[PDB]
């Protein structure tokens, strides 16, 4: 098993911001399979910040240093409930066995917003407190 | 008296004071107990800096020092075109009411009642 649920059946999932410096001006985002912010599934014994710096190495390539939770985003759609860290990045990885790019915030948000809107609510509600 | 460009727009300024360079708290006023940006229209030879800061005097009766153009933010609802400037409040001067708010809250209470004068600090802090 290694997939987990809450007593309301939604699963459980993990995602990082992940940025460029403490400004937090430029995000990092990846290729889907269009643009996406990085996470998945947290694993049945994962402290949901453990799920989030594993799904950002898995995922992105990435290393850095975890901090705040933002919040935690319900997809009633999917029945998904996706804690959301910032994460400051200091290092990215090889070659793999899909791309990586940084964007300003601003730019970050309207390809999200194409395809993938949930995910642009994670940098509006940083930015804005919505 | 009022302005217009080629395309037909009238032609407008507004600015966001801030109580520091590190603009976090801005200074809003009533209209109602209501709560807006302060502005208004350019004059016939206005440059839109001129504009901004004759507004911010006779509408919230600061003084201050103007900084960058923020944008030129376009109301199709009203044929608006108003150019938004920071600014950075130097002297207040003393039934109209004037409060400073935390940007985040002002967000908050704008989108309320006056959600076209929101997306001047929205745009801000996304930038």
């Amino acid at each position: 098993q290694t997939r987990t649920y809450d007593r309301e059946g939604f699963k459980k999932r993990a995602a990082c911001l992940c940025f460029r410096s403490e400004q937090e001006d430029e995000v990092l985002l990846v290729s889907s399979s269009q643009w996406i912010v990085p996470g998945g599934g947290m694993e049945p014994e994962e402290e949901p910040g453990g799920a989030a710096v594993r799904e950002v190495y898995e995922e992105a390539g990435v290393k850095g240093k975890l901090g705040r939770l933002l919040g935690i985003f319900e997809n009633q759609d999917r029945k998904h409930r996706t804690y959301v860290y910032v994460l400051t990045v200091t290092e990215i990885l090889e070659d793999w066995e899909r791309k990586r790019e940084w964007f300003k915030v601003e730019d970050a948000i309207k390809v999200l917003q194409c395809h993938k809107p949930v995910h642009a609510e994670y940098l509006e509600k940083l930015k804005l407190g919505c």
